[PDB]
Parts: structure tokens; C-alpha cells; sequence
């Protein structure tokens, strides 16, 4: 059981060519990349 | 059981060519990369 | 049981070509890389 | 049981070509790299 | 049981070519590298 | 039981080619390298 | 003649009681405080 | 003639009671305080 | 003639009671305090 | 003529009571304090 | 003519009571204190 | 003509009561104190 709160997140991204993965600011869970 | 709170995160990214993985600012969980 | 709070994180990234792993600012959990 | 709080982390990264591992600013947990 | 608090960490990285391990600013946990 | 607090750590890194181990600024835990 | 461009500014403020001055993120000009 | 560009500024402020001056992240100009 | 560029500034402030001066992260110009 | 570029500045401040002067991270110019 | 570049400055400050002067991380210019 | 580059400066300060002068990490210029 996850409990996430009170986050102030700022995400800057520049030049994202041909992205094939995950670009995530805030994530609460699992990540599976093959 | 996770309990995450009160985060002030700033993420700067520059030149992200052909990303095939995970680029995450804040993550609460598991990561599996093959 | 994890308890993470009160973080002020700043992440600078420059020139991320062909990333195939995990680039994470703040992570609370497990990481598995094959 | 982990208890992490009150962190002021600044992360500078320059020239990250073909990263295949984990580049993490703050991590609270386990890391497994094969 | 770990209790980590009140850290002011600054991390400078330059020229990270073909990283296959873990480059972590602050870590509270275990590391397993094969 | 570990109790770590009040750290002011500055980490400079230059020229990190083909890193296959752990490059960590502050670590509180165990390290296993094969 | 001023020429200001290409700024990525993030401003965090906490607990601003009875402010009587100037709290400015980005300013291009003059400031006079009596 | 001023020429300011390409700035990545992050400003953290905590506990600003009864401020009577100038609290500025980025300023390009003159400051006069009496 | 000033020419300022390519700055990555991070400013941490804690406990700023009764400030009567200038608290500035990045400044390009003159400062006069009486 | 000033030419300032490529700066990575981190500024930590703690306990700033009754400041009457200038607390500046990066400054390019003149300072006059009476 | 000044030419300043490629600086990695980290500034730690603790207990700054009743400051009446200049506390500057990086400065390129003149300072006059009366 | 000054030419200053490639500096890695770390500045620690503790207990700065009633400062009336200049406390500077890196300075390129002149200082006049009366």
C-alpha cells in the first residue's frame, strides 16, 4: 500500500527525439521495460 | 507499505535523443528493465 | 516500511543520448536492471 | 524500516551517452544490477 | 532500522560515457552488482 | 540500527568512462559487488 | 538597453508573513525601496 | 547595455517573516535600498 | 556592456526573519544600499 | 566589458536574521554599501 | 575587460545574524564598503 | 584584462554574527573597504 502526497514537482524537457521509453514526471507504481 | 510526502522536486533535462529507458523525476515503486 | 519526507531535490541533466537505463531524480523502492 | 527526511540534494549531470545503468539522485531502497 | 536526515548533498558529474553501474548521490539501502 | 544526520557532502566527478561499479556520494547500508 | 531571454526560473516560497517589500522571481529593471 | 540569456535558476525560500527588502531570484538592473 | 549567459544557479534559503536588504540569486547590475 | 558564462552555482543559507546587507549568489557588477 | 567562465561554486552559510555587509558566492566586479 | 576559468570552489561558513565586511567565495575585481 502506497501513500504519496504533498509533492511540488517541476519537470523541464528539451529535445526529445525518437523517444521509445517512459518520460514521467511523477510515478507511483511499477515500470516494466523490455 | 510506502509513505512519501513533502517533496519539492525540480527536474532539468536537455538533449534526450533516442531514449529507450525510464527518465522519471519522482518514482515510488519498483523498476524492471530488461 | 519506508517513510520518506521533506526533500528538496534539484536534478540537472545534459546530453542524454540513447539512454537505455533509469535516470531518476528521487526513487523510493527497488530497481532491477538486466 | 527506513526513515529518511530533510534532504537538500542537487544533482548535476553532463554528457550521459548510452547509459545502461541507474543514475539516481536520491534512492531509498534496494538496487540489483545484472 | 535506518534513520537518515538533515543532508545537504551536491553532486557534480562530467563525462559519463557508457555507464553500466549505479551513479547515486544519496542512497539508503543495499546495493547488489553482478 | 543506523542513525546518520547533519551531513554536508560535495561530490565532484570528472571523466567517468564505462563505469561498471557504484559511484555514490553518501551511502547508508550494505554494498555487494561481484 | 537590456536584452534578457531564455530563462528557466523556479521559485519556491514558504511562510511569507507580513511582507512589506518586493518578492520577485525574475525582474528586469530598477528597484527603489524606502 | 546588458545581455543576459540561458539561465536555469531555482530559488528555495523558507520562513520569510516581516520582509522589508528585496528577495529576487534573477535581477538585471539596479537596486537602491534606503 | 555586460554579457552573462549559461548559468545553472540553485539558491537555498532558510529562516529569513525581518530582512531589510537584498537577497538575490543572480544579479547583473549595480547595488546601492544605504 | 564583462563576459561571464558557464557557471554552476549552489548557494546554501541558514538562519538569516535581520539581514541589512546584500546576500547574493552570483553578481556581475558593482556593489556600494554605506 | 573581464572574462570569467567554467566555475563550479558551492557556498555553505550557517548562522548569519544581523549581516550588514556583502555575502556573495561569485562576484565579477568592484566592491565598495563604507 | 582578467581571464579566469575552470574553478571548483567550495565555501563553508559557520557562525557569521554581525558581519560588516565582504565574505566572498570567488571574486574577480577590486575590493575597497573603508
Amino acid at each position: 500500500g502506497y501513500e504519496v502526497h504533498h509533492q511540488k514537482l517541476v519537470f523541464f524537457a528539451e529535445x526529445v527525439g525518437s523517444n521509445k521509453g517512459a518520460i514521467i514526471g511523477l510515478m507511483v507504481g511499477g515500470v516494466v521495460i523490455a
